[PDB]
């Protein structure tokens, strides 16, 4: 209706008066928009890729031309069992714990976790980190929730099938998992990842699990055992069970659920006999989802792990003019910065607080902008034709990529996390934050359009990781990763008497017509947080010049135009608002027009009268950072 009250309303409905819902998934807007033209072009670069003649000259055209794999798969069916069995081979030569453990670390490599992140006391400490999971299923509560277990109606007839071998297999498959499916955490611990964190040496991880060599495993793995001698270990309640099982669980218990593990290893795209049987367990049986995917879901599938860093370079080539990077030149260098100068004109702050939230966005940080740095993968070799061993190859350093990156440092510009991703996330330890490109895509990101509207809409989510980044939970932390609040408690409460309002507006308001975790207001304390930063950096970038004043709508008035347009989200809501006290987190339906109400710049700026709805009046307002 009007834009003030309704922006959403406004804009954004007339899609979800007209968008289709995928029967198959039944959520589809912002971030699966995204997810839609990252996965509906990148097959168009390897078009690209096959389509051009390329017969000799680079090593990375036969990586362009590997689709060919695919392709005729009777050609992919005559290899079946003789890459297994010299794979099986690698196994039956294997006779000792060492001789197995050396032999499928290589296997590893071949590609069936780790951060670079050091304790942010400590600037130093990068390793890697390991936790405990083994789970066919999808986690380890399958076991134990012997209620959730007629879902296991059929289960063991769709993956016992490798005279009784496949029952002696159906003997030996049903046995193990449900010890696998023991020793591992609950998993919200994990969306919340809490108490991986202990600095282990490796000599340590020798010593953890009895059984097992976890070295020359891991030279077989292929890391550095000598020139990187530490870990994380966090939860080795099955690892010293693993090892345990590596001395109990004999190697013909190992073995044919490891070749059983093997093939599920390479399961896809292989003899098609047997490529259904896995998925009629795992799609018809254990997801029901029976929709045989369409081959540009399938090839696109399996190559980000093959190759991570790889396309982008070329992509953002084959996609974006170089119009984009003075872009990020341009306004982030402002936004960093004055965040620092939003903090001078907040007329109630505490000076030892006040400074202290100046003084620490000198010293703060992007992974955002084109990469300086990029991995190479030309030089790393795939056939055209050949698939099974071509990868292998592909994906063995694929392991010792980032052994290199143990020794490589944080270089604030090459995406760790991957670039074409749909995420965002500050280190409450480390305060990098990072932002691959989808969120800096358009219709988000438009490279060539005005610049308040690409730079409204956005800088409030980046500014609501900042802005979460800078919570009370933020606040919590210590820029140096200590866990403290910095932020005492005393603005806080008053903060909190200033933002009674924000955590009492919700409940006036109805997820669905009628005829718990709001305790938690965390999703919109950044947004009015990072909206403070969206119309103040902009004038940095300005330096104190006129917003660009066309069509009678100002940068500011554009700023709004960024936000006014940017959420078309459809979907059948009824698990959605029952699923919402899972994690007390808000929605972003509440949020549309939630900062309306307390902020001041938006009124100032569209001159807002005193009795409308989405006015607030000033002393049930909150000016934070106004």
């Amino acid at each position: 209706a009007r834009p003030q009250d309704d922006l959403f309303g406004h804009v954004n409905g007339r899609w979800l008066a007209e968008h289709e819902i995928p029967a198959d998934r039944a959520t589809d807007g912002a971030f699966r928009s995204l997810f839609d033209r990252a996965e509906t072009q990148v097959r168009d670069l390897i078009i690209q890729a096959s389509q051009a003649g390329a017969a000799v000259g680079t090593d990375a055209q036969r990586i362009g031309d590997l689709y060919a794999s695919f392709l005729d798969e009777e050609a992919v069916e005559r290899a079946g069992v003789q890459p297994l069995h010299d794979e099986l081979a690698t196994i039956d030569s294997a006779a000792d714990a060492t001789e197995l453990a050396a032999a499928l670390g290589t296997l590893q490599r071949a590609g069936v976790g780790v951060y670079v992140d050091t304790d942010s006391k400590d600037s130093t400490r990068y390793l890697v980190h390991f936790t405990q999971s083994g789970i066919g299923l999808p986690d380890e509560s399958y076991y134990r929730d012997e209620q959730h277990a007629a879902v296991l109606a059929a289960y063991p007839g769709h993956i016992a099938r490798m005279s009784r071998d496949h029952a002696k297999t159906a003997d030996r498959i049903v046995a193990l998992e449900t010890k696998l499916a023991d020793a591992h955490w609950d998993v919200v611990k994990r969306r919340d990842a809490d108490l991986g964190y202990n600095l282990r040496t490796f000599a340590q991880l020798q010593t953890e699990g009895a059984g097992f060599d976890w070295v020359s495993w891991v030279t077989a793995l292929g890391s550095a055992p000598d020139a990187m001698t530490e870990l994380v270990v966090r939860q080795p309640d099955y690892l010293v069970t693993f090892a345990s099982l590596w001395a109990s669980v004999n190697v013909e218990d190992w073995k044919c659920w490891a070749r059983w593990r093997l093939i599920r290893a390479r399961a896809p795209w292989l003899t098609r006999a047997l490529v259904a049987e896995d998925f009629e367990f795992y799609g018809r049986t254990l997801t029901g989802a029976q929709q045989l995917r369409d081959r540009w879901k399938r090839g696109v599938s399996l190559v980000e792990n093959l190759m991570g860093d790889a396309v982008g370079k070329l992509y953002v080539q084959r996609h974006f003019p170089p119009d984009a990077k003075s872009r990020i030149d341009t306004l982030v260098d402002n936004l960093q910065e004055a965040y620092r100068i939003s903090i001078s004109e907040l007329d109630w702050m505490t000076p030892q607080t006040r400074q202290r939230a100046l003084a620490k966005l000198n010293k703060f940080t992007a992974k955002v902008g084109y990469p300086i740095k990029w991995r190479d993968y030309s030089k790393l070799a795939i056939d055209r034709d050949d698939l099974y061993g071509n990868v292998q190859r592909g994906y063995a350093v694929n392991h010792d990529r980032e052994l290199a990156k143990l020794f490589g440092p944080v270089d604030r510009d090459e995406w760790f996390m991957t670039p074409q991703t749909v995420n965002a996330y500050y280190n409450p330890g480390m305060n990098e934050i990072v932002f691959p490109a989808a969120i800096l895509q358009p219709p988000f990101f438009d490279p060539q359009a005005d610049e308040a509207a690409n730079y409204g809409g956005i800088g409030a989510v980046i500014g609501h990781e900042i802005g979460h980044g800078f919570d009370d939970q933020g606040a919590k932390y210590d820029g140096d990763g200590n866990l403290v609040d910095w932020w005492t408690d005393d603005d806080r409460t008053e903060f909190a008497a200033r933002t009674k309002a924000l955590i009492e507006q919700y409940h006036a308001y109805t997820p669905r017509d009628v005829d718990q975790g709001a305790f938690t207001i965390g999703e919109n304390i950044g947004d009015l947080g990072g909206l403070s930063i969206a119309l103040l950096a902009y004038q940095l970038s300005l330096n104190g010049n006129p917003a660009p004043v066309i069509d009678g709508l100002t940068g500011m008035q554009r700023v709004f135009f960024g936000w006014a347009q940017i959420w078309r989200t459809k979907s059948r809501a009824a698990e959605a608002i029952r699923r919402l006290a899972v994690d007390p987190h808000s929605p972003p339906e509440f949020r549309c027009n939630g900062v309306v109400r307390n902020v001041d710049a938006f009124y100032q700026a569209f001159d807002v009268t005193e009795d409308d709805a989405l006015f607030l009046d000033p002393q049930r307002r909150v000016r934070i950072w106004n």
